[PDB]
């Protein structure tokens, strides 16, 4: 059970989906 960071209704459990995520969503 690794870390459950939540940004948009989404918790993330792999560096490799929050890399591309918050860098993807980065609020424009």
């Amino acid at each position: 059970e690794q870390y459950t960071a939540k940004y948009k209704g989404r918790t993330f459990r792999n560096e490799k989906e929050l890399r591309d995520f918050i860098e993807k969503f980065k609020g424009r």
